[PDB]
């Protein structure tokens, strides 16, 4: 593309210049590239202009802050500088143009909420796959087309490798693709220029006040979604206090409940489970909905796994996918790994690893873990490091309720000592010196693993699909899923 009719919009006199590739990182910034320099929560990306310089890149766009007008044209060693303010902002808009606007070339839905946003969008990619589009999903899990995911170290890209990715994912041939989209990316302007075909909201719960302070700036930044974006059609959880609320905001949303939310006054178009019934590690769920009614034979596991996969089928509906061949697909879907992930051997304890890092996922996740257990219920978990402190408390408070028998290890230190941590969860219980504290989670997971009965289950939660562990600031080579499995011997049957 070319540096002049790139800028064009803004900067008139942008000088001419093919351009290769964006990016807002000089390490993989290669000659002929575009480098983007921004200010950051760690460091000054334009500290780094000289080493892009050496390394050949063709332009370079820089915040304006404290250095130049905004519009400003620069050259240094023939490369082309040129100065923009309130350049994060502006930066997933100047990556469409770039990209040439790749969000218009496929349907993509956006999927935001404390639980649940990675199941949301692999069902999405799943089923709209099945009704026979190409499909792709963005996340937790990785990047890419479905069964062809590429591990990522966010949940939502920067705004210039998210726009890079979807012209990618275009390329390839995918016209589908759901993306989740974390209150941490809205804040930060990541997703701003994209246009989504419909907006999902799951639910929200404690979580990321490390970050947002206070459950009202958290409401608030997702709420940014449907305020400040193309969010297309808004697909809301009824359950939640809050997505009740927004819908009284939103009278074109379509309004999704489990658990008797739903106002056929109030809401305009809506599904709800009427019936559900649980059973081998899955559900039968009927529903009635705006669109018509049916029944669906699911093989994911718990009642927030029947919520996530209604979110999913009255997004596809509302997206104009016919409900009789929704039906018909139904029972391929699959569930993600890392989530609910149930491993079945015999005579060994049915092991289940969760990804719940939220004192209501946790709650989850235990409710529907003891429903197919005969035998006693362990629960193995942490907390991060360096996060929330607050939740702390009230996850210990849930393991010693609704698990009959709590291990607190450690999951992600950080750079906060072990126990430290472990005594913050310990201090929400009423009773303490009742749990099994041990620090080292892999001889955790094998006490825990090897001491259960046969008629026991194991919930192994706060990791879920994570293979490596953070410890100071080093990242270990560390897997719950790869734990289990070698102590059963095999893979995890639900999936």
């Amino acid at each position: 593309r070319n540096l002049r009719d790139l800028l064009a919009p803004w900067v008139p006199d942008a000088p001419s210049r093919a351009l290769r590739e964006m990016t807002l990182d000089s390490r993989v910034a290669a000659a002929g590239d575009l480098f983007v320099a921004v200010v950051g929560h760690q460091a000054d990306g334009r500290r780094y202009i000289p080493q892009a310089i050496a390394q050949g890149v063709a332009a370079i766009i820089a915040e304006a802050k404290d250095e130049a007008t905004d519009g400003e044209i620069r050259e240094m060693h023939g490369v082309p500088v040129i100065y923009l303010s309130q350049l994060n902002e502006r930066l997933s808009a100047l990556a469409g143009r770039f990209y040439h606007e790749p969000s218009d070339n496929l349907r993509l839905v956006g999927v935001t909420g404390t639980n649940g946003k990675t199941t949301t969008t692999q069902l999405l990619a799943q089923w709209s796959q099945l009704l026979g589009e190409i499909s792709a999903v963005m996340g937790t899990v990785g990047n890419g087309l479905l069964g062809k995911v590429i591990p990522t170290e966010n949940t939502t890209g920067s705004a210039v490798d998210v726009q890079h990715e979807l012209a990618g994912l275009v390329d390839q041939g995918a016209t589908f693709c759901a993306m989740e989209v974390s209150s941490h990316g809205l804040v930060q302007h990541r997703v701003a220029a994209l246009k989504f075909a419909a907006s999902v909201f799951t639910n929200l719960s404690r979580d990321h006040l490390d970050y947002h302070g206070d459950m009202e700036h958290y409401e608030a930044a997702k709420w940014l979604l449907y305020s400040e974006h193309h969010c297309g059609q808004a697909i809301i959880n009824a359950d939640d206090e809050v997505g009740r609320r927004w819908l009284a905001k939103l009278p074109d949303a379509v309004a999704v409940s489990m658990e008797d939310h739903i106002n056929p006054n109030c809401h305009g178009r809506w599904l709800k489970a009427t019936e559900v019934n649980y059973h081998d590690s899955g559900a039968t769920i009927r529903f009635s909905s705006s669109w018509g009614d049916g029944e669906i034979e699911s093989h994911l596991m718990g009642a927030f796994n029947v919520s996530n996969l209604l979110l999913a089928l009255a997004t596809l509906l509302a997206l104009g996918y016919p409900l009789a061949d929704l039906l018909k697909t139904a029972a391929r879907l699959q569930p993600v790994c890392g989530r609910m992930e149930v491993f079945t051997a015999p005579g060994k304890p049915t092991v289940v690893v969760d990804y719940a890092h939220t004192p209501d996922a946790l709650e989850k996740a235990l409710q529907a873990a003891r429903l197919h257990c005969a035998g006693k219920l362990w629960c193995v978990f942490g907390c991060g490091g360096d996060r929330d402190k607050g939740k702390r408390p009230l996850m210990g408070a849930i393991a010693e309720e609704f698990a009959d028998v709590a291990v607190v290890t450690d999951d992600n230190p950080r750079t906060e000592e072990p126990r430290a941590i472990i005594n913050d969860i310990l201090a929400g219980m009423l009773d303490a010196g009742h749990a099994k504290v041990m620090e080292g989670r892999a001889e955790a997971v094998t006490c825990a693993v090897m001491q259960a009965k046969e008629n026991d289950v194991v919930l192994v939660a706060g990791k879920g699909h994570e293979d490596y562990q953070i410890v100071g600031n080093q990242r270990l080579d560390y897997s719950d899923r790869v734990t289990v499995a070698r102590l059963l011997g095999v893979i995890a049957r639900s999936h």
